């Protein structure tokens, strides 16, 4: 069990959506120095924030996965705190586009192939994750992408992102899932372009029902955007399961790794 005296601030990092994040160090047991990152909880709504930030916690002490954010303690207590490992790196997203020109497609495609990995394993132990998004995705390192921890389950809604059914009837099954996953294939694969950028929230159901779908986007081959074509079925139970877009994903990189010379 840890303590706040183990714990020393240094900075803001930002607000996230239940408060501010601050960088900090942890000294160990062994007396061993690790770079953290403490989610706090803002002046947080009554019941509603406090559970639903416990919830997040409970979670995460469960979890374990190199493409999932790396959960180092909890200081159940007041104010409760919530010490992550620290990625330098940043969002993803932003990472996305500050490089552009160096990433090659082999990445992007690593990058998508971990956090599918990451979704297999949440659909295993019966998690969903609602907000599987590139802003929202920490890079650990150059070959190394970590998903979330904020969306984690099982408002500001990224309808954008959000399969039909998810809208229309809030219903957030691991096929919604599926959907969410693809959009975030294409943001990557797009160097952070938010989808459907052009549309007003209030006009995306109406888009894919006429059958609207994101462009393929210009280093994304085509058995890919394929691959992403199926999991935008209107249809939940035509869509891939994780289970097999980490077979197929797993096929298209180690091609990718094949047609490097
Ligand atoms: C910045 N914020 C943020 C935004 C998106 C995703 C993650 C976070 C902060 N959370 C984490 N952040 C990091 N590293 C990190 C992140 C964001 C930047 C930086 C580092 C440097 C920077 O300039 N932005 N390492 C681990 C986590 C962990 F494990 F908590 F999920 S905020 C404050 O909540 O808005």
């Amino acid at each position: 069990g840890i303590a706040r005296e183990d714990v020393v601030l240094n900075r803001i990092l930002g607000e996230g959506f239940f408060g501010e994040v601050y960088e900090g160090v942890y000294t160990n047991h062994k007396g061993e120095k690790i770079n953290v990152a403490v989610k706090t909880c803002k002046k947080d709504c009554t019941l509603d924030n406090k559970e639903k930030f416990m919830s997040e916690a409970v979670i995460m002490k469960n979890l374990d996965h190199p493409h999932i954010v790396k959960l180092i303690g909890i200081i159940e207590e007041e104010p409760t705190w919530i010490i992550m490992e620290l990625y330098p790196y940043g969002e993803l997203g932003h990472y996305l586009e500050r490089n552009k020109n160096s990433l090659k497609v082999l990445t992007l495609v690593l990058y998508s192939l971990q956090i599918c990995k990451a979704m297999a394993y949440l659909e295993s132990i019966n998690c969903v994750h609602r907000d599987i998004a590139v802003r929202n995705i920490l890079v650990a390192s150059p070959e190394c992408v970590k998903l979330g921890d904020f969306g984690l389950s099982r408002t500001r809604l990224p309808i954008k992102w959000m399969s039909p059914e998810s809208i229309n009837f809030r219903r957030f099954t691991t096929a919604s899932d599926v959907w969410m996953f693809a959009v975030c294939m294409w943001e990557i694969l797009s160097f952070g372009k938010q989808p459907f950028f052009w549309l007003e929230n209030k006009d995306v159901i109406g888009v894919l029902e006429k059958g609207d779908r994101l462009p393929k986007p210009d280093l994304c081959p085509p058995v890919l955007y394929t691959l992403m074509t199926r999991c935008w079925d209107y249809d939940p139970s035509d869509r891939p399961r994780f289970t097999e877009l980490v077979c197929s994903l797993s096929d298209v990189y180690q091609m990718e790794k094949d047609i490097a010379m």
